[PDB]
């Protein structure tokens, strides 16, 4: 018996992104559905699984995740359950229309409300500080409303989606600054700086969830997106040595976001017959870097 | 004899926002257009009496102005004056489109010069500090250029008013960062916390003055910006009890700007048959809110 | 012998940016080709000699050079040597495409590159504090990009050119909440006045970039970047005395950058019937500044 750590759902989050990406190839290479699929269910199956054992935390674990809620840093980690929920929905879409829906909703739901409830009260002041501007804020902030809404546009609610778009991207240009202020000012500590990957999500998050919404037009708008998320891709890239300063772990999976909605993107660009070769080259960067942190948790499991 | 607060335009600045929202729905309801001319002659009542005393404060209460100006806070309040002479001249358009004309052009010029003489001098150092930073700020940087947009493509210019409309957006994207992330860490102190109501205006009013010159158009940024003034109007709602929490008072016309603007553009998504239900509710939700503002108002005033 | 104080780039930039706005008024006023030859050429001159004596500054002043690289200040300066290449690479195409092509690309990969080592190790903390919060920061993490996009699309690469175009200008938006901020609260100081000359050019070099890849195309986003580009140069001028507090000086070179994107985007706008007499009011104004610049130049240089 032990408490789920809450940032555990990155995993079925990544898999189940991974599996969207291969999902939108199939119309250009059949064989993608199976890899799709493949993924797809695996990433289910852990997302079951880490719901159960959450609902055990829920249940037998309650203060600590009343003090996970409560804090001005590690509330943010929720989110992904609802977003993992979405996702896995999207997944299921494929298979069962109705039960897919019932998930994208309560994501939905779930989110809206679980931001509206502390991202707001965070502005009451006295209780988040300047160290507690960290990467994991767009989680519930900018990350849950796109993905909201690239489900909701997939369930046919394309202006709905535009709303969540909207949030989360507006959220993400207006919390983005001082994040990156306070990294060049203060050390983020070395236990924390995996979470340094999710600093690539936002540009290819919005632009995956920006081209499910209008149809995959690859317009201005997205290849500005495109350009930022490649900006970052690098900086990161550059400073993965500091990232991993005291080894490899398995918070490396907050790169899989940003990872999988690069290469979402990627295959409509391709689709697009925008930057083809930097769309190849972008999905297969991703899956390999996926693929790593795929067998290094394989490793760690056979490590106990 | 006293010198009228500063801060008492808003109330003719609600009004005479929510008369040009309801001027919006006459060609889809005809009994619009005199709730309309009602709202729009209270309001442009209400306004000349305010200039009057105003014009007195600067006549026997020259000091007080001088000083309200040269805080760095509580200059912000003095753009009230020139928005809300904007606005009425919006109003006064339906009568008189000579007077109108007169009136928003020494509304645009008098908010430019003072955003140039101020909100530019801020930038010396030294007398802004970090608890300075509030949501009042949004009246020179931010309202003033969009209600210059939409007042200008009113009397036909609408590339000069998209000049405006881009000047109020990108001071919006610049400035509302530092604002959220100082609300974060330091708890305005109740005296200030109704002008939380500020917040809620920035994506509305930028919307409606955006509606206003590109024909109605709902398009892409238009949905795009809804959706982050709907999430700030949940987190809003969500803070009202702390808000409120030293009691009731008139600084809540503060939230009018933003009601009034939800409904303007409302009327515009209405018409462009997007998310009509949404539009519905956003009307119907801003004019219960700020009638329940006139009858807080009328009562104050029934109390002395 | 001296080490050439890397600012100096920002004469033949200036200059050369300059050449090229009016090198985009041949078609309307043949005159201007040849104005444009005489500032491509003398901003050209001063470029290979300004980069000889660096070259002589890495050979014989290698410590100076790795310590404005190092400082979380001074290095942003660098960026200016890539930036000034790729001007004159894109001044010379209209005489040999090749050797344009070759610069061209030696400035992009040099300046991403740069940023990619300098601008990404900021994020690792300790070093860049409050007060290196600097407008020359922009080069580095803006103004580069720029640069980029626009010679790409002279190339012929409009879809690479975007992803620079997006890189750059949410670069911007990210950093300069945060700038402004800190000159609010904290004066710099007279000795770095002049660099706020710097904060003229995101909004201008932004649309003159845009415009170029978009084949001149004056839409919505370009109208919205004048405006704010408009409300930074009243700001700026109204604060010019304040600039100059303790004496004109060289580092004025700085205000060149956004002048010369101002006269550029300007040629723009003519030719699309977008606010033509606002265009003529810039192009002139943007062109007696840097006349004045260079008059003092020439001034300064018959005075050791
Ligand atoms: C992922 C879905 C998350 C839903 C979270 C439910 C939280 C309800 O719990 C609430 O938390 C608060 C907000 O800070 C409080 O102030 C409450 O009164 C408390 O009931
Ligand atoms: C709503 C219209 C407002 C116009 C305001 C006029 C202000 C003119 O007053 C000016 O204020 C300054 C700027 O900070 C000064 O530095 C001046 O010299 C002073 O004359
Ligand atoms: C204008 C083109 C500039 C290219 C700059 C080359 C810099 C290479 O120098 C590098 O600087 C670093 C990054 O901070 C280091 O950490 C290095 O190991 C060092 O080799
Ligand atoms: C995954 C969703 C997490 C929900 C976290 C719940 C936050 C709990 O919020 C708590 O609820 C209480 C009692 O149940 C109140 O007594 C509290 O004081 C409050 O701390
Ligand atoms: C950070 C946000 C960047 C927003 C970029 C929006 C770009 C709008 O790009 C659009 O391109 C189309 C091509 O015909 C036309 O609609 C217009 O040229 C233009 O509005
Ligand atoms: C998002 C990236 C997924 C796209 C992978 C495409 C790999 C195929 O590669 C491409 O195949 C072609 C036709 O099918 C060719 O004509 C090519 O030149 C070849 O590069
Ligand atoms: C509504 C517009 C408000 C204008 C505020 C005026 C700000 C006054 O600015 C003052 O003007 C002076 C004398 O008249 C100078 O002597 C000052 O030192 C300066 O404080
Ligand atoms: C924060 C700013 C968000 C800017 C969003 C701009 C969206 C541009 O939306 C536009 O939609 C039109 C539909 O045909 C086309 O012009 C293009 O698809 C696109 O440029
Ligand atoms: C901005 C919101 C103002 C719109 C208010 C519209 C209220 C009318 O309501 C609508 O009337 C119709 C036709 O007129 C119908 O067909 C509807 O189903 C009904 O909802
Ligand atoms: C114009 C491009 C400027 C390049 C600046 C180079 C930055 C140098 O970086 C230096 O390089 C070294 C040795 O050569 C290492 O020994 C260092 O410790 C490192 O400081
Ligand atoms: C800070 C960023 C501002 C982005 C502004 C984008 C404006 C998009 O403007 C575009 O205008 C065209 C006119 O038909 C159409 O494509 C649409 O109306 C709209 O998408
Ligand atoms: C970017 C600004 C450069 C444009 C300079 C144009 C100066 C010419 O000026 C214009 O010349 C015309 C025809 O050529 C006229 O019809 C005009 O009314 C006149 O203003």
């Amino acid at each position: 018996p032990f408490p789920l750590p809450t940032g555990y759902f990155g995993i079925p989050l990544g898999l189940a992104a991974l599996s969207l990406a291969w999902f939108h190839l199939e119309n250009l290479f059949p064989a993608a559905r199976m890899v799709s699929d493949v993924l797809g269910i695996v990433a289910s199956a852990v997302w079951i699984l880490f719901i159960l054992m959450y609902a055990y935390k829920l249940r037998y674990y309650f203060e600590e995740v009343r003090a996970e809620y409560h804090s001005p840093v590690r509330f943010s980690f929720i989110a992904l359950i609802p977003i993992t929920t979405m996702l896995v929905g999207d997944i299921l879409y494929r298979w069962n229309p109705l039960i897919a829906e019932v998930l994208i909703w309560i994501g939905t739901i779930g989110q809206l409300l679980f931001s509206t409830l502390r991202v707001s009260e965070l502005w009451q002041g006295g209780v988040f500080e300047q160290k507690s501007t960290h990467p994991s804020f767009y989680l519930p902030a900018v990350a849950a409303n796109f993905t909201s809404a690239s489900s909701l546009a997939l369930l046919g609610y394309h202006d709905l989606g535009y709303l969540f778009f909207g949030a989360g991207m507006i959220a993400w240009i207006i919390f983005e600054p001082v994040l990156l202020q306070h990294l060049r000012i203060s050390s983020l500590e070395p236990q924390f700086r995996a979470t340094m990957g999710i600093v690539l999500a936002p540009a290819f998050v919005c632009v995956s969830a920006y081209l499910s919404i209008n149809h995959g037009e690859v317009d201005t708008l997205a290849k500005i997106l495109w350009g930022y998320g490649f900006l970052q891709l690098f900086f990161l890239l550059r400073l993965f040595p500091w990232i991993v300063e005291k080894g490899l772990n398995i918070g490396l999976w907050a790169f899989s976001f940003g990872l999988a909605s690069m290469a979402n993107s990627a295959t409509a660009f391709y689709h697009g017959n925008v930057l083809q070769g930097v769309s190849i080259f972008a999905f297969v960067f991703s899956n390999v870097m996926i693929g790593l942190l795929v067998l290094m948790t394989i490793y760690k499991l056979t490590k106990g």
